[PDB]
C-alpha cells in the first residue's frame, strides 16, 4: 500500500504554514524566512495542487507599487514553472498594530475604512491569480472585556463590511465567492462569529447571502469542544461549505495547528468519510504549523504527513462503507429509516394514525437495542486495518 | 437597599427546577417529590410571576384521559388562587427509554411519529393554559459515535418535524411561537444544534422561520466555553430571542444548573446589562437545580436567590450606564464611533477617498490606546459597589 | 490477524460496568438489572480474567447478615465454576443520600464514622475473596460552593480516614494495598484530590505511605484536559501505579465512560505503549458504561471491544518499538541522550566546564532540528497499519 | 471607602508584566519597550512593594560582563531611590531558540548543562539583590507528540537538575528557597508537572524537599478547569505555598494573564479569603499582561487595578467572616464539625461503637439539609456589598 498524493487530490497549503518561523508568545523564531518562490517549488515537488496567501505574505506591508509588481511577477513565474494553482486568497487584518481592536469592527471608524480598502485591493489581485474563494478570518474582531464592544453594533458593522464587499465583486463582474472562517477565541479573549453555526446564521442576514459560505477549521471548532464532522454536516446541509481548513488539535486549549491526522484521529476519520461521501469538490487546504522544534527537513516531513494521513483515512473510510458487513450493521441500526421521511403522508394523516400514539406500543419500541456499539467497533477495526 | 421581587419583574420557574429530587448519575434522590400545586403556591409567595412545565411534570406518563383532566383542573385552581401565569410549556422527549436515540431524529421512524403526536397533544394544552412560547430541547437528538447518526439526514428529519408543528399551529389558528433550546452535549455525547448559532442557522431553513426563535441557557453556551452575552446579542440582533433560561455554570464540565448569579458572576452582570438595555420583555425564567445537599428550606432559599441576584445585578448595571464618568469612558474608547456607519457615503466614495488608504496614517492610528482597561475597572467598581 | 483475549491478559471488569442499567440525569433505565452471577459467567466466556465490585453491587444495601451470607456464597460458587478472580474491591460511599456531602470528609462527624465502618466491613470481605487492591473513589468529597468546605480541614479528615484504614489493615495482618482514584468533578462541582498529581502528593503525607498508590482513570484526567500517558508516567516514576481504570472520553465534558479505545485513540496507543514497555503487571480493568442505546447484545459487544482494542494497540505499539527505522528515528531525536545523566561528573565539574557556558555555541545548538515530526508520522503509520 | 495600596500590602510585579510589548502569536508589538528603571519608578508611585525579574529582562541576552555590571548598577540605583525590594527572581529558559525542546529536560544533553549554568549565574545575582524565593517555570519542558519525550527519563532529568541546584545553594550557604510554577500547556502541547498537585508530588522525591515549594498561578490551574482556591488550600496544607502569581483567566483556553479580579471573580474572592485567613505572609505578585489594545496610560491603569481589586476583595472577605449571621450559618452547615477529628477515640473504640454502624440511623442523617445555599447567598451578598 502507498499513499502518494497527486495534483488531482486538490491538496493546498498557505504560504504562511510551511513558512511559519516558529515565533510563539514565549519564544523567538527558530527558522529563517522562506521565499514564497521556494515554498511553491518545494510544495509542487511533494505533490500539492496549489497554494494560498494573505496579501502581506506575498507583498511586504508598505511596499511601493513598483515593488508590489516585482513580487507578483516572481510569484507568477513560479506558478507557471510548476503548474501550481491559487484557489483561495485572504487578507491580513490581524498582524499590524493598527488592527489591535479589529478591522471590520474596530471601534475607530477610520480603521474600519482602511480595513475595507486593504481588502478590496487584494480581491483584485486574487482574481488576477485565478482564485475562486476569498476567505475572511476576523481574528481581531472581538473583545477581552464586556464594555469594550457592543456586539449588536459590531454585527451591524460586520454586515455593512461584507455587504460592501459583495457590492464590489458584483459591480466588477468577478466570479469569486467569500468564505467566513469562524474561531471562538485567540488572539482576542472572545471572537465574534465564534463557530460554524454563528457564521451560517450571520450569512442569512447579508444582502446577497448566495455569495457567502463558511471556511471551517478542524482545530477551531474543537477549541469549543464541538464535533467537527457534525458542524461540517450542517454546513453541507445548508449548501455553504465553500472551503475547508484541515489540521489537528488536542482538545480545548490554545490553537495548536498540528498537521492533519494529529489531534483527534477518530474525528479526522469521520471527517474524511463525510467529505468523500458528500462529494465535496473544493480544495483540501492545510492550515497548520510545523512545530518550532523542527528544522526545514521536519517542515517538509510535516507537510507530506498532512497529505499522507488524508489519503490513508480516505482508503479506510471507503473500505468501511463498501464492506457488506458494515452495510448490514447500518441497516441493523436503522440508518436506512433515518433517511426516510417521518410523515410524507402529511399532518392530517399523522393526526389520524392510531398506530402513532393511541395504539403505539412504547415498551416494545423502547426494548429494541440500537446496535451502535457493534457498528462503532466495525468502524474502529476498519480505521486500524484490523479486519478479518 | 432591598431587592424584593414582584410579579412585574416576570420571574418564572419550571416545575422541574424546585421539584428536582436530587437524583444524579451516581446517587439516589435526597428529597421527596413536590406536588405541582404546592410549588405554585410557594413560588407565588416568593414573588414569582409564573411557572412552566413539561407535559410529564404535570400529568404522569401514561395517565388515563380521566386522570389527565383531574391533574389539569387542580393545577388550574392553584393558578387561579395565586394569580400565577404559565407563559411557556415544553415536551418531555428525553426521560422515557423509548426516546433513548432521540424523539424527532430517532433512527426508528415509528418513534419519530410518536414524538410528534406527544408534542402536538401538549401544544393544545399549552394554549389552553395561556402559554405564549413553546420550547423544544432536543436533549436526546445526537450521538455517542460517528456511524450512528447521519447528520444531514437527521437535520432533514428535524426540519420535517418543526415544519409539521408550524403547519399544525397555523392551521389551528394558535398564537404561540416556538423556541429551540441548544445544548452542546449531555445526555448525548454530542447533541444536534449545539449552540445558539447552530440553532439560529437552522431556523432560516424552516418553511415559516418567523414562527421560530431561540431559548438560550446560560450554562449551555458556557459548556462550550462561549461568551453567553455575545451569543444573546447575536440572537437579539437577529430578532430571535423569544425566551431565555437563567442559571449558573462553573466552566466546561457537566451542566450544573446552579442558581442564577453563581458560576460566572461577571458574565451574569454583562447579561443583565444587555437584556435591560435592549428592552427584552419576555420572561426571566430560571432553569436551575437546587443542589442535592439541600432540604426544602434550601430549595426555597436557592430559588429566592435566583431572583435576588438578578435584581442586584440590574441595579448595578443601571448605575454603571447612568454614571457620567462611565459615559465619558465609553466615548474615550470610541463606542460612539462603533455605532456609526463605516461607509454611509457608499462604495464608490469609499474607493475615491484617499484618506482611507493612500493617505491614511497607519502609525498614528495604531498608537491610539483603546482605554478598555480603565472602562473595565469602572465596570468592576460598579459591580462590587465600590464607587467613590 | 486475530485478537482473542485469554485470562493471561488480566482483563477485568466491575460488576457495575456491564451491569449499568442506563439511568442518566435525564432518563430512566433502559436495561433490566443483571444478576452478578450472570455477569461473571458471561464475562468468563468473553475471556476476562476477573471481576471487581463495590460492597453494594454484591450485597443490597441494608441486607440482613443472613442475606449477606447468601449473596456471597452464590457469588463464590460462580467464581469457582468459572475460574474468575477478584483482584480489587471498593466501597460505595456515593449513592445513598446519607453521603450527599461526602463519606470521609462529610461535614457531619457521625457520617464520617459511618463511612469508615462501612469501608472496614468491606475490606474484610475483599480479603476473603482474595483481592489485592482496595480502591477508594471519593466521588462525593468536595463542594458546589466556596464556603461549604474548608479544604484544609477536609484534607485533615481525609488523612485521618486513610491513616485509620492503614492501621486496621496492618493490625489485622492483611496483604492488601489501597489505591486512590482521582476525578476532578462530577458528581460534586469540584472533587478533592482532582488529579493523579494531587493524589500522589497527598499520599506522601499519610503515616504509612508505602500502603497507598493511585488508580487513575483515562477519562478522569482527560476531563481536566490533561495528558493521561504523562500522568501515568509520573505515577510509574513514583512507584505508585497500583491499579488502572481503562475507558474512553471525548474531551472536557461529563464523564462518558466509553469503551476503551473510543475517545482519544492516539492517547490510548501511547498509554498501551507505556504500560507494556514499563512492565506494568497489574490488572487491566475496564471502568466503562455500555451506552444506554444498547440492549444486552450491545453490552457484551462493547465489553468485548474493550479487550479487542487493547490487544490491537498492544500489537501496534510493539511493532513500532521493534521497527529498526523507528529505533534510528529515536536516536535522531536524541531520546538516547535524554536517558543519560546531565551531570554525572558532579556540580563542581559542571561549574568548571567551559563548554557548558563560556564556550557553548548556542546558535549551533539552536539550529539542530529535533526530527519529532518524522518520528510522530512513523508512530501514526504503525498505529494505522500503513507501514511499507 | 478607598482602597489605596501601600508597600505594607506586599504587592509585587514582574518587569515583564507592565513591560509586555503586546506581541502575540498573530500580531506585532503595540507598545515600545520600557526601561526597567522606568518601570521601577512608576510602580513605586502606584504603591507597589517590589519587582521581580528574569535574568534576560534585566540583562540583555549575550551581554558582556562589563555591560552586565552596568545594567545591574542602574537597576540598583533605582531600587535605592524608590525603596522597592526584589523578593523573587527567575531564569528565562524559554525564549531563546536553543530552549525549543526545554532547558532542564531538553533531549540534547549539552543544552541541559547550559540551562543549569544559566540558572546558577542568575541565582547568585538574585541573592545579591536580596531575593528570598527563586522561581522555576519549565515552560518548554514537555512535548507536542508522544514519542518525542520519555516522561520517566524526563522526570529523572528534572529531578537531577533541581537536586544540583539544591546542592549549589546549600554549598554556597545561601538563604534562598525554590518555587516551582506549574502550567498545563502553552507553549508546549503538554507541559511536565502540569498542576499544583503534580508539582507537590514531584518535590517529595527531591533529595532536600524542604528547599522546594510551589508558585501556583490563578490562570494556570484554571486552564485545566480546576478550582484554584482548592489547589492553594492543598499547598498550604502541605506547608509548600512559597509564592503566588495572581491574575485572571476566562476558562479553558489560551492563558490570558488578565489583571487580577478579571476572569473568575468569585474564585478571586474565595482565594483572598483563604490567603488572608491562613496568614499567608509572602508577596502578592501579579503575573499579568496589560492587553495589547492599551497604551501606556492603560498599562498603569491595569496594574493599579490588580491592587485595587485585591484590596476590595480583602475587605469583603473580612466582612463576610466577621458577620455574626455568617458565623451562625457556618455552624448550621456544620463547618465546626468538619474541624473536629472523626475518631480521636481511636480505631478500636470506633470498631466497638454501635452508634457508628449497627445503630446508626442513616435515614435521619440523610434527611438533614446542609444549608449550603443560604450560606453561599450570604457570601454573594457580602461580595456585592448588598448586606442589609
Ligand atoms: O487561527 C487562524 C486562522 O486559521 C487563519 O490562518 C485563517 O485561516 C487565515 O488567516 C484566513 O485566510
Ligand atoms: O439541560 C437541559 C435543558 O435546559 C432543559 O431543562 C430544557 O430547558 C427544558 O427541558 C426545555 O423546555
Ligand atoms: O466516575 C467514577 C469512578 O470511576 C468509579 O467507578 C470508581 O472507579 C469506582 O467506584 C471505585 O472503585
Ligand atoms: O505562563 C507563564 C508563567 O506564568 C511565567 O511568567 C512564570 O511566572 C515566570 O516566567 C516564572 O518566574
Ligand atoms: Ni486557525
Ligand atoms: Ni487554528
Ligand atoms: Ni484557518
Ligand atoms: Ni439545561
Ligand atoms: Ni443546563
Ligand atoms: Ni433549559
Ligand atoms: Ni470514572
Ligand atoms: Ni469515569
Ligand atoms: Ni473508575
Ligand atoms: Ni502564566
Ligand atoms: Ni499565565
Ligand atoms: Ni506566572
Amino acid at each position: 500500500m502507498n499513499y502518494q498524493p497527486t495534483p488531482e487530490d486538490r491538496f493546498t497549503f498557505g504560504l504562511w504554514t510551511v513558512g511559519w518561523q516558529g515565533r510563539d508568545p514565549f519564544g523567538d523564531a527558530t527558522r529563517r524566512a522562506l521565499d514564497p518562490v521556494e515554498s511553491v517549488r518545494r510544495l509542487a515537488e511533494l505533490g500539492a495542487h496549489g497554494v494560498t496567501f494573505h496579501d502581506d505574505d506575498l507583498i511586504p506591508f508598505g511596499s511601493s507599487d513598483s515593488e508590489r509588481e516585482e513580487h507578483v511577477k516572481r510569484f507568477r513565474q513560479a506558478l507557471d514553472d510548476t503548474g501550481m494553482k491559487v484557489p483561495m486568497a485572504t487578507t491580513n487584518l490581524f498582524t499590524h498594530p493598527v488592527f489591535k481592536d479589529g478591522g471590520f469592527t474596530a471601534n475607530d471608524r477610520d480603521v474600519r475604512r482602511y480595513a475595507l480598502r486593504k481588502t478590496i485591493r487584494n480581491i483584485d489581485l486574487a482574481v488576477e491569480l485565478g482564485a475562486e474563494t476569498y476567505v475572511a478570518w476576523g481574528g481581531r474582531e472581538g473583545a477581552e472585556s464586556g464594555g469594550a464592544k457592543d456586539v449588536r453594533d459590531a454585527l451591524d458593522r460586520m454586515k455593512e463590511a461584507f455587504d460592501l464587499l459583495g457590492e464590489y465583486v458584483t459591480s466588477q463582474g468577478y466570479d469569486i465567492r467569500f468564505a467566513i472562517e469562524p474561531k471562538p477565541n485567540e488572539p482576542r479573549g472572545d471572537i465574534l462569529l465564534p463557530t460554524v453555526g454563528h457564521a451560517l446564521a450571520f450569512i442569512e442576514r447579508l444582502e446577497r447571502p448566495e455569495l457567502y459560505g463558511v471556511n471551517p477549521e478542524v482545530g477551531h471548532e474543537q477549541m469549543a469542544g464541538l464535533n467537527f464532522p457534525h458542524g461540517i454536516a450542517q454546513a453541507l446541509w445548508a449548501g455553504k461549505l465553500f472551503h475547508i481548513d484541515l489540521n489537528g488539535q488536542n482538545g480545548i486549549k490554545y490553537d495548536q495547528d498540528l498537521r492533519f491526522g494529529a489531534g483527534d484521529l477518530r474525528a479526522a476519520f469521520w471527517l474524511v468519510d463525510l467529505l468523500e461521501s458528500a462529494g465535496y469538490s473544493g480544495p483540501r487546504h492545510f492550515d497548520f504549523k510545523p512545530p518550532r522544534t523542527e528544522d526545514f527537513d521536519g517542515v517538509w516531513a510535516s507537510a507530506a504527513g498532512c497529505m499522507r494521513n488524508y489519503l490513508i483515512l480516505k482508503e479506510r473510510a471507503a473500505a468501511f462503507r463498501a464492506d457488506p458487513e458494515v452495510q448490514e450493521a447500518l441497516r441493523a441500526s436503522r440508518l436506512d429509516e433515518l433517511a426516510r421521511p417521518t410523515a410524507a403522508d402529511g399532518l392530517q394523516a399523522l393526526l389520524d394514525d392510531r398506530s402513532a400514539f393511541e395504539e403505539f406500543d412504547v415498551d416494545a419500541a423502547a426494548a429494541r437495542g440500537m446496535a451502535f456499539e457493534r457498528l462503532d467497533q466495525l468502524a474502529m477495526d476498519h480505521l486500524l486495518g484490523a479486519r478479518g
